[PDB]
Order: C-alpha cells, then sequence, then structure tokens
C-alpha cells in the first residue's frame, strides 16, 4: 500500500540529418531529434517519471554523458538499468503512461511497437504500458516541427 | 489496490467566430476555441488522462478527428462515452486533477461550474474532481493569446 | 486507508533583472531572477498546485489571492496545513524544474531538504529534478523557468 508517483518530462530538436528514434522505434521522416546519443525523448521521459517515483533523483544524475559505463548505451538500455535500480531500492512498477507532442509524422502507426518496447524493458504487462501521441495544432516550436517533447506519468509501490 | 495513473495534454487555438467552450461551460468571449469536435480543451485533456490510466491509448484512437459524425461533437459527450470504456475495461476513477492555462478571459467565475460538470460525467461527486486555472506569466503563445492548453492527471483503480 | 488521489501542478515565471533567484527555497547566484507577487519560487508554487490539486481544494489563485509579504515556502506549509484539515496525508512529491540557466544540480538536494522540511515528510518521499529546454523557446531562450510538480496524498 505504499504507493508513489513520478513525472518525467523531455524534449529534443528536431532538425534534418539524423535518424527520428522515439520508444525504441525507428521512424522515416525527413528530421531527426538531436541529442547525445539517440535521443529518445519518450524514453527519456519515462526514465525520469520512473527516477522520481522511486525518489532517486533523476537521469543526470544516475547516467552521465562521460561515465564510461554508459557510452555508447542507448535509450533502451538506460530504460532497463533504471528499471534494475528502482527495484533494488525497493519498488514494483504498476504502470506508465504518456504523451508524445510531435507535429508532424503521424505517430498512431508506431503505438504498439513503442509499448511493446516500454512493457519487456520494464518487465510489466503490456496492458499496463500506454503511449499516446498528438499534435500542438502548430502553435509554438512543437507546431513548427522545431522540437518533439514526452510526457511521463509512473505509478510504483515500495514492497 | 491495482491503482493505475494517467496523464494527458491538449491544447487548441484561439480564433474568432467560435464558441469557447471549456469544461463544459458555454463562456461568453469574441474568440473560441478550433477544432474538428467543440474543442473542449480541458474535457479532451481529462479524457486522454482517462483512457491512459486504463492503458486504453488516447482520444485519437476512441474518437478519430478524421470522423464526420465528431464534427461539432459534444466534448461531454465524449468524455461519458469514455467513461464508459474505461468502466468496461473493468476500472473504477478515483479522482481528477486538471490545470487550465489561458492569458484570457478570466477563468475562475467558471471553474466550479467545469467542476460540476466533469463529476456529473464522471458519476464522481464534487470533492473528487479539481479544475484549476492560471495565466501563463505572459510567455510565449499562451501569453499572446493565441491558444488554451489544459492538462489532467487520473487515478483509477482495476476492480 | 485506500483512499489515495493525484494531484498536477503547472507554473512558470519570467526571469527579469533586479532580484533574486529563489527555486525551492534556495537563493541561487544568477544575474536574473523570477518576477511574480510572492518571492516568485516557481518549484514550491507548481508544488502548491499539485498538493492542493490531489485534495481537491481549488488550486493557488484560490487560496493566496494577510500574505501580503509571505515568501513561498510560508505559503507550502500553508497549503500543507490547509491539505491536513481536509483529511489528507501526503505521501510523495516529485517535481521537474525547467531551465536553460543556470545550472541546478548543486541546488537539488538542498531544494529536496527544504520541501521535505515545510512538508514533514522524510526525504525519501520528496523529488526534485532538473532540465535545460533544448535551447527552444521561451524557456531556451532564458525568458523564463518552469516546474511541474505531481503529489500522492490518500485521506485517512
Ligand atoms: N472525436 C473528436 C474529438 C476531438 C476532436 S478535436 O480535433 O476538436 N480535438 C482533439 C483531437 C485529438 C486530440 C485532442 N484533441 C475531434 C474529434
Ligand atoms: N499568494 C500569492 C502567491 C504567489 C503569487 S505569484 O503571482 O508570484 N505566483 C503564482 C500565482 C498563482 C499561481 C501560481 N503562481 C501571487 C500571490
Ligand atoms: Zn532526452
Ligand atoms: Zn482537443
Ligand atoms: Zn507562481
Amino acid at each position: 500500500m505504499d504507493f508513489r508517483i513520478g513525472q518525467g518530462y523531455d524534449v529534443h530538436q528536431l532538425v534534418p540529418g539524423r535518424p527520428l528514434i522515439i520508444g525504441g522505434v525507428t521512424i522515416p521522416y525527413e528530421r531527426g531529434l538531436l541529442g547525445h546519443s539517440d535521443a529518445d525523448v519518450l524514453l527519456h521521459a519515462i526514465t525520469d517519471a520512473l527516477f522520481g517515483a522511486a525518489a532517486l533523483g533523476d537521469i543526470g544524475r544516475h547516467f552521465s554523458d562521460t561515465d564510461p559505463r554508459f557510452k555508447g548505451a542507448d535509450s533502451r538500455a538506460l530504460l532497463r538499468e533504471c528499471a534494475s535500480r528502482v527495484a533494488q531500492a525497493g519498488f514494483a512498477i504498476r504502470n506508465v503512461d504518456s504523451t508524445i507532442i510531435a507535429q508532424a509524422p503521424k505517430l498512431a502507426p508506431h503505438i504498439d511497437a513503442m509499448r511493446a518496447n516500454i512493457a519487456a524493458d520494464l518487465d510489466l504487462p503490456l496492458d499496463r504500458v500506454n503511449v499516446k501521441a498528438k499534435t500542438n495544432e502548430k502553435l509554438g516550436y512543437l507546431g513548427r516541427g522545431e522540437g518533439i517533447e514526452a510526457q511521463a506519468a509512473a505509478l510504483v509501490v515500495r514492497e
């Protein structure tokens, strides 16, 4: 009965010349996200929500860019290590919900693939992982296609 | 004890010649929100939070903005159908919290009416529904009054 | 006791010259500070709104329109009092600060300690996270700082 909630936010710039990787899925698009590794905005937000629910700080405190252990680590490896640390701190994950905000491309065809990657990385049943997607109605840098945002919420319980 | 959390986000442009309908309340104003449905940004954010908590996808999955049957749709009717599907998936709603962010008009006079509408639609008492209203402190497209944003959080439990 | 409730909070304040930068009750050296009627502590405000939201007590604007000169930790303490008054116990708080500058990492642990003391919580039930905005929008240009918060309470 010792439930805890966590919330996560991430954003990355979207420009020509890089791949678009969201939720572990490479998506064909004229632009891609800029960041240290694969720049997976959705997995970063979920990771931060999980560290937050466990009150373990955040993704920057756990996985520094200079650390040799995570030099070439992609964001799924980081999500899996996050989950291991959350479990070791005594918490079981109960569910994850999230939103991707991107003016383009359409993300609906890729939701089930993202959910399957996230559930596998968290060792969760598929029906405890949700990903939602929407545009920003052409408003702001998101609406002009200059960035993509992800939001995440996670519920855990201390066991 | 099988609790789940969900989160929701929505935004719509503020334009001339549209009803301003937020939380089911038709608010007197020279502009209104632009969308395929009645464009109720607050009810959409809450709908997304509820679908997300039940791991049922999102409002685009259940009520496509491409579908003619939803042109001008009453978003309270959509919220009620969302709650019906969430119940059909086995979940009871425990509470909803939300934020509306707008430069104008003043929303304080309308918040209690919005809360009562949401509570009615979700078959909740008033004390389990909360609506918060704020400005964006003059920043960004929200500060310039180009759109209105809503955020939502929901807790459900699988019975 | 299984009557859990969640709340969510959002705040943003402009960064302006000639004012202290106070976030999570920590005074951070910086050329600018946050603009507000209070000390404009955007993180404490977001947490405050999340707590009012979880207890279904409305929001800051309704509670804190005898507080004319109060700093935001006093308001967070008052918020926690009202949450308790309504029969709720706070179970945990999580939050994110979005600021392009300055670096907040050295100050996070003090913010967490401040929030924990104000809410009468142990450290392991309070969390503060910090991000830039990748140089995007008004946050990325350093025109404001945003905070987000989530809170879990239970009605006893
Ligand atoms: N059934 C339905 C519901 C909402 C809309 S909307 O384009 O007015 N608003 C939307 C649409 C998708 C996500 C969020 N808001 C159109 C159709
Ligand atoms: N009592 C009180 C507290 C804070 C403020 S603020 O306008 O500096 N910050 C706010 C105000 C409303 C919602 C969020 N932050 C004004 C009055
Ligand atoms: Zn990232
Ligand atoms: Zn909408
Ligand atoms: Zn504030």
